[PDB]
């Protein structure tokens, strides 16, 4: 899938398709932006596609990896889903919203040492009001 | 994958990356890259086998290069924040400063290493 292309990639060190600028950035945008078109219609198989081409062009990317992470965690692929919210947060820090998620996928992986240790993390550092709560909602149960 | 079907016993796996730390110890870091991207494609999920190889990268001062690899090793592991720590020494050499700050910011927030934090302070102290 996405993360062993992205370490292929990375094995391989030769030119990737980014490297050459192969796709410009107006016309990634576009095609996000048909991904998600398919997405709120239902059309999720097709979305998936779109996502990972998405993310063999550029995988260190927040907004791609959430989106198919999104959709790993709909077709209940959870450990698939908890393993892209991971590289989204590495990337983008300030955002709780994969952590919530992450936890989300480990209460049905029956982790849920690992789901509370996420959602601690949500009540301890984000700023999102609503989002702590949804978590807490979670820890009470565990 | 290969690791998917055991295609090499557990301890002559263990045995590699024991060598590939050998060569990379004793500064044979082109016969270590080999090594670690043998273990990699052996097994790509292996967070060690990956950090292993970042760090071939990262002192061959291909910094994006590590830095994609331990963005991956954090997602495989999700508590380790060693990578975010090297990550933070890459933007640094990259002249991402901000980026640095926030890698070490986020090792400091959340991790449970208490070694590792009083690194990550040490660098945000000397960073402007
Ligand atoms: N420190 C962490 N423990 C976790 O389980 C986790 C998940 C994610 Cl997505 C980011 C950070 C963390
Ligand atoms: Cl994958
Ligand atoms: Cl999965
Ligand atoms: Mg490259
Ligand atoms: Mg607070």
């Amino acid at each position: 899938g996405s993360i062993s292309t992205a370490v292929i990639d990375a094995i391989n060190s030769g030119a990737t398709l980014k490297d050459i600028n192969a796709i410009p950035d107006d016309m990634m945008d576009d095609i996000y932006s048909y991904a998600y078109d398919f997405y709120n219609k239902g059309r999720i198989e097709e979305a998936e596609v779109f996502f990972r081409f998405l993310c063999i062009y550029d995988f260190y990317n927040v907004d791609y990896i959430m989106g198919l992470a999104a959709i790993y965690q709909i077709k209940e692929q959870f450990q698939q889903a908890a393993d892209l919210y991971a590289v989204a947060f590495a990337l983008g820090k300030n955002d709780y919203t994969p952590v919530f998620h992450t936890g989300q996928c480990q209460l049905r992986l029956k982790a849920p040492l690992k789901a509370k240790e996420c959602f601690e993390l949500v009540i301890q550092h984000s700023n999102d009001e609503k989002l702590k709560i949804k978590a807490q909602s979670y820890l009470d149960a565990i």
